[PDB]
């Protein structure tokens, strides 16, 4: 057999299995073991042999795929789309802690822009769960510093001492008394995915006349940034408008819809990107359809 092991947000699964297994089916293996139950959104991610990290193919032998040769075998267990409003279409005690985990640790990289003010009511439901109701007895001084709960860039904008601020988050813990550590990540993540780069995979592309800038490929359309606002979008393309999409070695050709307006293409140095913007264009959009239309 091989020598496997999963790892999710918080979880460490282990596995074994023949030289024939496919992602698709183990795949489902964890999907099983976690009781999720809303899959279409996770993925299987790995560190292949050329130096990157790959999403599994669930129809083919991951044999096939080029793993990173070792062991034992080592894959991340990503939500690879995001939903378009969480409250609705999230639903296991375990979906939600999925994504905050996977959202949250992106957040405390500034991975994801959060401006001061919010970057804490955030951590401040960020933490009514982990500590559940605060205790001047359980949660006396240091309690939370040998935590992190704030993106590096905020704390560099104010002239506070690791404890001003914390001394400042205590506070509105406070607040959250009486709060199971349930909704406390939900109002979380009702927060954070209205951050301006939540669920948004990102690329860097070009045009006809070289300028150079970013696409946005999101569970809603596209978006194109200029190189500094990526926060804002200058330019934008619902799923709905979009009939078809495909490259040609280093070509982006997406197919609007009618006949009168020209053909949507720009231009990606790198083919993988294309291979995945590719991938993650159609996942998106089609998720986009049986949402609307069942």
């Amino acid at each position: 057999t091989i020598s496997v092991r999963v790892t999710t947000m918080d979880a460490e699964l282990e596995f074994a299995i023949q030289p024939n297994t496919t992602g698709k089916q183990l795949f489902d293996q964890v999907v099983k073991t976690i009781g999720l139950r809303e899959v279409w959104f996770f993925g299987l991610q790995y560190q292949d042999t050329k130096g990157f990290s790959t999403w599994l193919k669930l129809n083919k032998k991951v044999t096939a795929q080029d793993v990173r040769k070792e062991s034992p075998l080592l894959f991340k267990f990503r939500a690879k789309f995001y939903p378009e409003d969480v409250s609705e279409e999230l639903i296991q005690d375990i979906t939600q802690r999925l994504f905050f985990l996977q959202v949250k640790e992106g957040i405390l990289n500034d991975d994801i822009y959060c401006p001061p003010e919010t970057a804490v009511l955030l951590a401040s439901y960020a933490v009514q769960s982990k500590y559940g109701d605060f205790n001047k007895e359980v949660h006396k001084s240091g309690y939370l510093a040998g935590d992190k709960l704030l993106p590096q860039r905020v704390l560099e904008q104010h002239k506070l001492n690791k404890d001003q601020w914390e001394e400042r988050i205590q506070v509105w813990h406070e607040e959250h008394r009486g709060m199971l550590r349930e909704d406390a990540v939900l109002e979380y993540l009702k927060i954070a995915q209205d951050l301006e780069m939540y669920g948004v995979n990102y690329f860097s592309i070009k045009n006809k006349k070289g300028s150079e800038l970013w696409l946005g490929v999101d569970a809603l359309g596209l978006n194109i940034y200029e190189q500094n606002d990526r926060l804002t979008p200058k330019i934008g393309f619902p799923w709905s408008e979009i009939r078809n999409i495909s490259f040609n070695d280093k070509k982006f050709v997406i197919k609007p819809i009618d006949k009168k307006a020209p053909d949507f293409v720009f231009y990606a140095p790198r083919l993988r990107i294309n291979k995945r913007i590719l991938a993650l264009c159609m996942g998106n959009h089609e998720l986009y359809m049986r949402r609307r239309k069942p």
